[PDB]
């Protein structure tokens, strides 16, 4: 809300982005919109994402995925507060070395959630899709992580929270910020 | 609503049913019930269910399919107005031989529909099972008709219309009562 | 309302049934019951059937059409206040010589309405359905008047409302029962 | 809603060849009114059948199934206005058998032309609107003959709300007598 | 509620009418069906009305008010709780003489009340039906209580609360019944 | 809805209780009521216990159960059409060797479900409640199927679908019953 | 959001359009704005639109459509998170050769939805008018695709989602954009 | 949305008009007002209107309308995605020579559409003013298109869906826009 | 909407205000406060006052109609698309001479329209109120047309279409203003 | 909403206004100015104004954790009302720089939540509240000299103390008169 710019646009002059919300396309558009900017100023330096998100839609999170790994610079990821289901994916896909919590940070990873409705048929075609999206999901924290498959498909069945540390141990993050 | 019994009180006396409503779980207890009690009376003597119903609930559907084929009565089927959905499904499960349809009685049959929410996993879990609750219906609906599962599969893919004479071609009735 | 038996239960007694509102499912059932009571009663002892109806379900309507011409007794129609839409199809479907109106009743046809929403095809199966069932009311009619299919159709483009003396020229009725 | 001996009040009535209009005019209601007077000319095609109305009127074609009723059956039908009888209401009132046509002192007439909706395209807005004119026509037909005025007079007396004392209804032709106490 | 008939049934069989609710055009249908059924079993015998009710519609209340002085039989009124309004009107109407109230009823009267919505020229029909109304009731409060018309208007412009004592030295009542 | 009684008074004179509906508790108030008293007209013959119920409130339906097993009668269960959840938990309560299914009837066990609200605290009351519910739960369906309690709290972690013929190789019914 | 311009403005400045919502009627009157005036700005140097949108109307997306192929510069088209139904069309418009997906993007194509109410003949001409939209659009997608219009037909019977791997080889795409 | 001005504002810099909503009362005084200020810049040089609409009010259309034809420029009409009801009818109204569509633009027309409520004699006053502004439209059509009034009202009396070339074919438009 | 200033204080530069809507007490409010502040600027050039409008308070027209004619300058009334019930009493209330309507223009005239609720009285003074000012704007009306107080009063019972030509002729405007 | 805005005036002075419920829209511009503040200068104090009913015990710690992260003291000042989250802020400034105007209001007590769905999911989330809940008293304890069993006594229910209690509570350093 204050004006120094607004105070997201003057963080944004240090290449500093804000993910503070829940994940939906208008979302993903400005970050996406922001990450190529930050690109176009400067190919070279550093970009900090900061990550409070109870999470969003799936396909949202991953147009914001695929910019970062597209982009030339380095996306540090910063948690602070909560980074839960596509927020804490977003999180693990930070530059690795450069992916953070602060130490009271939450991390919660899950399964995807739906809904579809009409003939078998029709209800068939969506379980598949959001069956094979949580393959995607899972395979890519594999990559991210170094967990196996096997592992983040059963740590996700149901709601996990993670402390900072514990993100850390299982790979979602690098180092736990200290003071 | 008349009194005479009310009307439909009057015809049970005579061992008619009359199923003139949509199929939930009320009105499957209500013919169940009707069905048992026709039966306790004689158990040898036909037994009349007129069919007018856009249809309803699977379950509550099998309720009245599986004491049809239970009790010892020959159950007749007469589909005046419409048999649809599990409508049509009742209509083809009466007595052999004695299935009917008024000449502009109209009959449709299509695959089940539902609904689905949750995680990837519960819609999978409910996908199954509606899936499992098609071949069951299919598999039925082929013993009744004489039709192959393949045939009745894609013939139910979309709502499928029947005049009462295409019924009887299809199996779904044995004659169309003329006056 | 009143209690003499309720007052229409009474004049059931004398082989009258009342159509006195919108034709549904449950109207339906309670009028086909009726019939059949009363053939099971006499059968061949006319049935009085007075209409002042708006109209209602196509299909609904057909159960009711269908069990006037399966039943053994003549069925007389008397038109009072308005037969529209179903209604007036129903007025048509007395027996041939015993359809009436009386002076100041108002009938209407006019072509079936619906709806559809979905995929193409679901649209297009609904819209040749109700195109099927247009032309299926309008062969009856034109059985039922003496008009043509050709000027059925024209005349039920629109609505197309009718005096009682106008609907006995065109063959929805036999006689304006005068005073 | 009170029971007499086993009957309802308003049944207990109908077995003096009472018929109680005490409401909005719609099709359940002229159903109900159209059965008693069958069921009334069935039982004595001769005595005399009572229709009190107390209507703040409704739907011209429940209207008409009850008026078409009443000239179809034999016996005579007195109308006895008791509190209010508007439009449809006002209609049945002067449908009466003529001379049998009462309204008590205080009630009430209204007269009125119809009122209606009409919806969609231009032609389908046309088709409505040529029926409620030509009902119009009708029911000021019919009055004029229950009345003794002309339709023109008919016509310019009900193009707006017109409210009629007992005593005015009577001179109107609406009523024969107001019936004293 | 109770059943001994049901409780008001009990009562109409001693010549005893609750009037205990609002006066719309279904009460009054009831009341005025009552006193004629009162006055059909014995032309000679008082009848007794029982008045709480916070009034309601004047076409209503002189559907009563009209069948109370047409009737052979005196009418006593019996005021318990309230009679406001058009209630007041009815306790008023009573036959002269045999007019009460118990001592802590309360007795309200003031003038109608309504709405208009349209043209100007239709506000100008309602205005004067609604004044011409106003002053047909004045006429008859006139010549019931004995009070001018002058008067009666003047004390009816607000809301105007009257004991019972205060309601028989008006003319609304005769006698307060002592216990 | 049909009278004879009603159908299902004139079922339970024949000893037969229909639950038909989801368990509540006044349903499981009206269904005890019934084995209370046909318990006290014959303590020695069956009591027939008709079960199509998607399930509902525990402690109803443990109203139910424990009736069951505390009267003297045995009581046979009859699934028709569909036992989820507390409903098929009612299913395998019936006198071993009396527990039935019809060929098509469908049988769910899950899991108990739940919601908490408030602080902390209350929510840690509110999860042990509902866990030690479950293991109640489970204890006894593992004694009235023969599985172990870890087989039932696996197979019931998400909803279980199962066909009569799965549903006794589980041991929830002792018979198919075949036409 | 942000200020740099708003963040969307900045990017217009280096002829970036960004899609990123439901394709309506207001959506695709900017878009063909920027589109016209990026041509206006320079008739020559590319555009490029990125797309995340679950789809929209069809007319909306025509105007985008003809617009594109309007105007002299070329359109590369690039999909970011979701390009579904009509957003999978519009994709399917680049120029050809500048049509990509990022790696983890979703592609989803189906055929169109649509409602219709009234009388027959209006749903018949509404039935003839998705239909004809149907073709439309499948010849087209024939066109930029190079799959046979019976292959697009009975791919889009159904929602049908691709990954961007599976995109490229349908030719929906041209490539797959890597990091 | 996109700021440059806004899009809208730079495109009406070079003479460019965007109707890319309903046309209602608020709608038309924009593009009135825009109409009159091009003219006051420049009193020859064309102008543009680009037409994406779906229709709306007649009189709002009208505004629209007459404006084009008074002042001095002439107004290019390009339909867009779609021209529909009053859409269609102000395509039409583009300066002769100068009137187009993209080719896969779609263009409908029909007969106006309204409503009216009260007595007889205001339902007669609104039928009469829809039917002269119907005869209206229609002998306006019929100059700018070269069709007869006849053909107008027989080719709207049902919505009328004309693809690019058939409007071009009917005289709505001179010339369909190739790439 | 659009910027070049808005358009509408683009044209207020030019002496030209836009009356586009319902008339209500915040249109009024802005209305009188252009015209106080043109003349402020200029009290000899002309002012043009554009009419689209359905109407609307009658006492926030009065507001603008005594600032017509109170004010030096001349004000001009156009009436494009539609001037209604108190839009054509302010199209009226121009510059006599400088009273136009474009070609196609409606101009609608009828009586005052409100709503009363409350006791008699105060449906009494509800209704003097709006007949008085019906009799004050006939008294005007009549002065700015011409016409006789009792033409007008006949001419406003009901709603009154004008086409422009007929609105000339009225007297309601001097010219149409042709292309 | 008088005016730059009279907030944006007032983070000039690097003075933030936490005045409302704590959601994450909330802690995203808090984090935000914190941010900017050290940035433009990593040694002078920040001022932070609590005025609030307290919220997402998340969010709070999102502005809690960047508190203690930045290089510059954040002093707190409770204004009016500093309950549930607003309180714990308030005991997370700089120690020795916590204060409370003399009336102002302080409210301690235990998270709040909810949870639906399967026995399973009720105890995976009361797990979470009440680990979440030892999280908080720990931290609490810390930063008021109390101990964790006191902390979990005193916040079963709703606690509310006076600015002087408070003080004798650990929760702020010093009452500022006037
Ligand atoms: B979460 O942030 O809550 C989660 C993301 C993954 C990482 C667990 N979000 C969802 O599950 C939201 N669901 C969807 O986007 C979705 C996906 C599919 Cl494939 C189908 C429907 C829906 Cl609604
Ligand atoms: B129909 O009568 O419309 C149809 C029955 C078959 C014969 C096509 N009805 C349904 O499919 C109703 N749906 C279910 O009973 C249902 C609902 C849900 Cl949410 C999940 C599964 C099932 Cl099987
Ligand atoms: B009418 O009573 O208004 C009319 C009947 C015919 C005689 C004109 N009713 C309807 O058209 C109601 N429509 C349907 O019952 C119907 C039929 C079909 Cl085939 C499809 C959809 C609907 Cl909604
Ligand atoms: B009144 O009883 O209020 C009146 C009857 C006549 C005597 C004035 N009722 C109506 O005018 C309304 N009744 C209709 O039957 C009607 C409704 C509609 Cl929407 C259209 C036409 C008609 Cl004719
Ligand atoms: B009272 O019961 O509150 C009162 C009657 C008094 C004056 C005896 N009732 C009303 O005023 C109720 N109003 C009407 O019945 C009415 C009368 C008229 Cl003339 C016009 C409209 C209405 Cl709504
Ligand atoms: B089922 O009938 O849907 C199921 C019982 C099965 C698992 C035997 N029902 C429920 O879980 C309904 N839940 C409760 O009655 C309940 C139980 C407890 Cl312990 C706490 C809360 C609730 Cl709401
Ligand atoms: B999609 O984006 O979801 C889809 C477009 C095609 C490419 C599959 N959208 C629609 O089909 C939307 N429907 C219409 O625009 C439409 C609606 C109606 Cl009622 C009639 C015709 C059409 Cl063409
Ligand atoms: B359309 O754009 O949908 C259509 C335009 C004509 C050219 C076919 N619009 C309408 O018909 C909208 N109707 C009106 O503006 C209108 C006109 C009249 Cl004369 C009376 C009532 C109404 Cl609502
Ligand atoms: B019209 O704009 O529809 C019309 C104005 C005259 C010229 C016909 N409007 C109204 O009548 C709106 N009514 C009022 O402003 C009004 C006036 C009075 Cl005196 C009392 C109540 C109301 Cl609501
Ligand atoms: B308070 O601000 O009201 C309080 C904070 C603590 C310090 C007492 N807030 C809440 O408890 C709000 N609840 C949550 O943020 C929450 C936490 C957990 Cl672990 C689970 C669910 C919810 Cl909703």
């Amino acid at each position: 809300i204050p004006t120094v710019y607004d105070i997201y646009s003057r963080l944004l002059k240090d290449r500093i982005i804000m993910l503070g919300s829940q994940i939906d396309d208008n979302v993903a558009n400005s970050i996406v919109s922001q990450l190529l900017f930050l690109q176009a100023q400067d190919s070279e330096k550093d970009i900090y994402l900061y990550i409070n998100s109870p999470g969003g839609s799936v396909t949202a999170g991953f147009a914001i995925y695929d910019t970062i790994q597209h982009i030339k610079p380095d996306v540090q990821t910063i948690c602070i507060g909560m980074a839960a289901s596509m927020g804490s994916f977003l999180l693990a896909a930070g530059a690795k070395g450069k992916r953070f919590a602060l130490p009271n940070a939450e991390v919660m990873i899950h399964q995807p959630l739906g809904g579809a409705q009409g003939q078998a048929t029709e209800i068939e075609i969506a379980a598949n899709h959001i069956l094979k999206t949580r393959e995607k999901l899972n395979r890519i924290l594999s990559e991210r992580t170094g967990q196996s498959i096997e592992k983040i498909q059963q740590d996700t069945d149901r709601d996990n929270f993670l402390t900072a540390a514990e993100a850390k141990e299982y790979g979602l993050i690098d180092e736990v910020m200290e003071p």
